[PDB]
């Protein structure tokens, strides 16, 4: 039966591309500006002068959700801000602009919240807000940590495992699948590995445009299979069970152990890992757990419960990676 | 120097599509309904009956472009009613949505019209037209002529041409390049080639799905890379070349010439050529001048003056392909 | 960090008037069972009775008393059954099994395990596990067997791509043994049918047969290295144990055509070229359709989707279970309906 | 169009403290020879003593009178040496023979032939073969065991990627008889010696010695399949044998080790990655290392082939003079 | 060591180039000129009439080989009157040039005569006579017979186990060897296999001009290997086994039963015959013994007893191939 | 239509090769100005007939009265005696002294010089004989060889410009010579670690059959084509621009920026050509980088004949991001 989707209608990028917001913005109604946490408001106010319309600009923690009389709803900042947005636009019914901060995820043009093991969004429903536009201002997303932007193309490495494990769980347990979705994930895939020595540094934008257009490529993937499932499989359930199991995520990064958790499955659904590892290196991403400073029994109770975070999601961890069996994996794999 | 770009911002692919129109349609608007004049005229009336506003039907050949009064306008039917929209909706900067009801070629997902139509209208400018929405109903589209289907598997077999002369361009003059747009032109690419064998008769509702996929994949990548370079290299100059040369351009059948251009460019290029000619085959392409009806004087003389198409655009046939050269081209990959 | 014991057959005798070696297998003493067929295997049973001087008993699988004490050494000849029913003898009683085949129906004839109804009909009594300390295959009489049996062998050996795969998944996710020695037999036993399939599919010359039986007694010796039935055994055997525990009689269905057609099945699930399978099965002339071999759709789908209850502790491709949505799609997506 | 007949170990029991199952094995009654070595295995074979209900004869193979009768079952506890003794013994006299190595030298634990120079001494009573009816490899005790020898089974193992190599040439050739089973099943041991050298050489732990043994008994459920040392043998253990006969100074796996590296260069195969592993594990990679003269190996290389005339090799009617002393060159074994 | 060797000094290529003869023959002495039988008078006669020098044409078996007072010695035709010039010319040291009318064989600048099993001409020594020019008209080369001019490919296809066999009697006999004769001898395998498809019909006087010149660079190769070693082993012994035991010649080529020989050597030597069967098909070459006309105890005949035709030289079939052997390489190979 | 080539008669080749030139010839010796001169009278004692030797810069041509002109040392006294050898109908014997240069065995010499005596057209004078003496061109300068198997790493480039240049412009092109060419190509790579070094006595004899084979192939092709594309119009282009570069190690370099531009493994070659102890990037080459800039934008011109991927010109913006990507600089 018939399949719909929405994309980004406008995406501009480029060099202080933050100054071309307005381009984007029909010229009607009230503007609410979701902000992040916390160096972000310069930009948030940035914009706010640049619209003739009236704007408020309310921190995504001080967000009235239910609150309406907003005619648009931009987002600004990491994960956190653009899913508040996202949600805010969905329960609404209004145009969303995400303007993204940083790379380091792949939600940037996703309609889809962020996995959340509280869930803290289930309340409003099944949540789909595609952007009607992004702006991605290369400079302010350049100058940030190059650990950060090195880990986002880590993300990116992961769904060679997020196709298999999706392919497998619609064979297994008739999980719906769009043969599209997955080739579009797979060409942001083949981008990361293609482009992986040329831009690992990040010293001009053109390595960064490449980045972002990969990771907002997934998010139309997403788009398109109805879910993250093209995406995010058993190596961000890996990095899921890690960072839930951390005090702050201040001291661990998604995309390292996204790309350590893609390490691990690879080894687990027997395709080449050695290689996966071999790009990991070139880009500067850790590939062992000392080099990410993850305890190795942190590790094995993330692997053995990771099966558990997402039942209704089959992956290649099926019923259960034991103990033993993560333990040898990690041995193989030489993350130990 | 900062670049925006825009892709279509709705997609509804599938059988019965059409009978969600008006769900891309804003509620406000007197609409221009552009269709051919035979099959695809009850199509545009079904549209017509669906939508709750003030809209006109008219043949493609009956539009003055000039007149203004529409705020909307659609394009139903072919690859002729919708490049004819297209211009209407450039001319008068007012949104296009895109409602193929055939699967000829790339034009039903680009904002671009045929080369014969860019130069007759270049007094208006350079004609270009993103589709805010695309209505891509397999139904209707799996009762298109099956010469015409099978010349939109031709069309893409043009692409791996396309990426090639692109890269080379890239290197050697200094031409934006854009990764994402040309993997995402030669995913349609393995597409085509991977399923060509099995769709080709096009009796099935799922032969027709394939194809449009990969077509409207192919628009998406023109969109995003700014311009028809990752869909159209030397191959399509050839075709043009041809397309320019006769009197009407329904003389022609665009996807077949793209499919001799791609045997000739491939052979320039070096790579394997047999390949692509056994593939356009199996799919019942015409694989030499004589069986496509093309006069071997005139494939000379187009193949000679290629590169003068488009001179700003830097493909293996440089500043010129020898007229010898040309002979024994076609001549080696057995064309004459 | 455990001890551990494996048995292999000890002494292998093939070729034409191999039944007339048997002797050479038998100790001089002791009290010999011969548990073999109800009709055309007497014969052959009868034959070795001669070449030992008759002083044993013969009984046919049907009539054999498992409570019955005192003999020192149990022979299987005949098909698949009763050396099915030799082995559960030889196990209760703790004697050696000599196993004489006069057919090549699965891997049976050589390992040391009974069919999946047997083992449950008779739990009460262990796991049923009798390594033949001989197989002595006459491929001239082997040659007599029926032409859907041996061609069934067949369809045994190429369910053997699938168990590797299965088992190598199981020691990837759970920690389980895992032997390459084992692994690398098993399948070059697929190896060599899918090779030879279109030569010898029609068992006409004593040569064909002697291919079939190397390769399942390859697959025997196998099983035995990896302590299990691992390396010859995976998820395509655990389609076709749930049809035959739902079977009326055992002779509605053939073991070998059963795992071949699972063959085909999970080979889609693994995401592996089930195409090719399929055509050497069709080459060989084993079912590639369910209404072919006479199952029907819902039977099928009861049994794809409770496959993997049947021995938990193997974890196979079908994980905590297909999905009957899922099952119906392979179906349709392999042809077999 | 013949019969075959294959001979298998029937029980083999692996493992740390494998050794005090070894009743399981031995039959009710019978009299049992226990034949060991003359230092250390002597406390090994003592314990079977005990564990055996059954008073048994524990004795060296130094002492061994063959033709003494008297045995029901010959057990060979030690090392290679007392082994093939145990196997001499028992194909002379037709009984069981059970295999209890404490080493892991050679494929010999497993096999049911001795020493090429022990097939030759004892040739008159017919091709000594005795196929072990079951094998205790207690890897507890083989752990104890010089490390030398331990690595010169790595060394035998080393060669049956060339073993292998002969013999499909042979079938190819000569129409010699074949087993596909065999043969993945010897060159399976052989993968695995590589892969895991560099990790198990130094044999501190069981984990080590463990995949050792199992590879070795591995090649001798190839040589049983196959009916003959063809998996596991050819023109490297003919290299051996030759060497063997012209001198316990030498040690075989060394030395089919050697002549591994020399016969992969004759094959034309990579003798260098075979030579780097040889080198990982410190075997002897030269005839200086190795303590062999020059004049010695090159007789030895020149007369090989007509050893076993019967078994094709790569090293066909035979290596010319000129030809082994260019091949110890370009291998830089000299 | 030092080796010496030569080359053919000039060679002329073209349709007519025997009406240039005349320019590679000195002004001043005596021109012998072998021919062939029976036809191949007309090209002798010819090649007399542009020379202004006195010169007499001889049937190359009416040649008195011990008769001095020539100059120089033509060799015009097949193998035979070509290897005759050659003897010629080593027994007088006197230039030898080569005007070939067939390109069946790799004799055509070879120093050396061909295999005999009678040993014709022994008795004059090592024979070594590499012409100072050769004469190849295309256009008299591409009048022969379709069936004969695929041999000549046939003969190129045996390169590949002629250097194995080679490489192994210098690895275990010590015979002298020559890597760059060794390859040499696979460029011209190579160019045979790279446009087997194409020339293999001989339409065009270009497809003979590619053959021709991978032949002549066999005999060059030859030349520098100082022996036919890297051009003829294993491959060649069956082909002069099955030579030596038919009645007539003309009942079977010479260039099939090498292309024949070399499925049966690969299999023996444990490489790829399938590819040179595919190859083989392609061209258009005999597979199977039946297509090639030959009784199957005849062809195992020839196999069992191929190894003790040239002693001095050791092939892969060592100490020889045995019936049963022999008969299962044919069954395996698909050759019965 | 037809044609006719030449290639070299007669090849001596090994240790102490230089003792057998009596054999090939039945006399003006060009030499240099340098250690070469060495050799140059090491001959004439051997030789019957009276050889007047005489160094490439003292070398005057439009005299005649010789009767064969052999080219001994290196590169340059070889070329003089190719001129010199067609300016007159006579003989021209080739003794290389050292292994730098693709035509030591080559009919034709260097673009460079083609181009000064332009006035008797196209050179083309194949040497009746080479003499090949594997122990002096060791002792010839150690880097000078080292860089032949540079120029050896350029017939990959060389070969597809030429097939392109066939393709799109209708150019003459051999299968065979290209296909030659090609074997001396992958000589170089397949051996370059083993033959790395130049310690061992065939480390010189693979070089110098890889060279003598393009030679050859030149010979056979009519032209440098199979021998010199692109990459070699980059090297030409930086020679004509000073004396301070050996010219295969430019070559080398122009084949990584070639490789690049055409699409292929230009990693591969890169890899390879350091261990040979090439330079890999033109700081490692001692090359002020506008002067390679002026290089990449206008060797297209050089040969306007000649087709290759440089098509009508890198531009200025292209030929810095060629060298960037592939890390030249
Ligand atoms: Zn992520
Ligand atoms: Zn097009
Ligand atoms: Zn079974
Ligand atoms: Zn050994
Ligand atoms: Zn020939
Ligand atoms: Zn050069």
């Amino acid at each position: 039966k018939v399949e719909r989707f929405e994309v980004p209608r406008t995406i501009i990028f480029g060099p202080g591309a933050l100054e071309k917001t307005p381009e984007v913005i029909p010229p009607s109604g009230r503007v609410l500006i979701i902000t992040g946490k916390s160096s972000t408001r310069k930009y948030a106010e940035r914009v706010a002068e640049l619209l003739k319309q009236n704007c408020e600009i309310i921190s995504y923690d001080q967000v009235e959700l239910e609150k309406p009389g907003f005619d648009l709803v931009i987002g600004i900042g990491g994960g956190r801000p653009l899913d508040m947005a996202k949600v805010y636009s969905y329960i609404h019914k209004k145009p969303f602009v995400a303007i993204p901060t940083s790379a380091s995820h792949d939600g940037i043009a996703s309609p889809y919240v962020s996995f959340s093991l509280t869930q803290r969004f289930s309340k409003y429903g099944k949540i789909s807000s595609s952007p009607v536009a992004i702006i991605a201002d290369t400079s302010i997303i350049l100058s940030a940590p190059s650990r950060l932007l090195k880990a986002g193309i880590g993300d990116l490495l992961g769904k060679i495992i997020a196709v298999r494990d999706w392919q497998l769980a619609h064979r297994l347990k008739g999980e719906e699948y769009s043969e599209y979705a997955a080739h579009l994930s797979l060409t942001s895939y083949k981008i990361a590995v293609g482009n992986a020595q040329k831009i690992k540094n990040f010293i001009r934008e053109e390595d960064v445009r490449v980045l972002v257009k990969a990771l907002i490529g997934c998010g139309v993937a997403m788009g398109i299979a109805g879910s993250s499932r093209p995406c995010s499989g058993s190596e961000h359930l890996f990095a899921h069970a890690i960072e839930v199991r951390v005090e702050k995520e201040d001291e661990v990064v998604h995309g390292e152990l996204v790309a350590l958790g893609t390490i691990i499955m690879a080894y687990l659904h027997g395709i080449n890992w050695r290689r996966i590892k071999r790009i990991a290196d070139i880009i500067g991403l850790p590939t062992s757990l000392r080099q990410a400073n993850i305890d190795v029994d942190l590790a094995l109770e993330a692997l053995t419960t990771a099966h558990t975070l997402r039942p209704d999601r089959y992956t290649i961890l099926g019923d259960g990676l034991s103990r033993e069996a993560a333990k040898r994996a990690l041995e193989d794999v030489e993350l130990i």
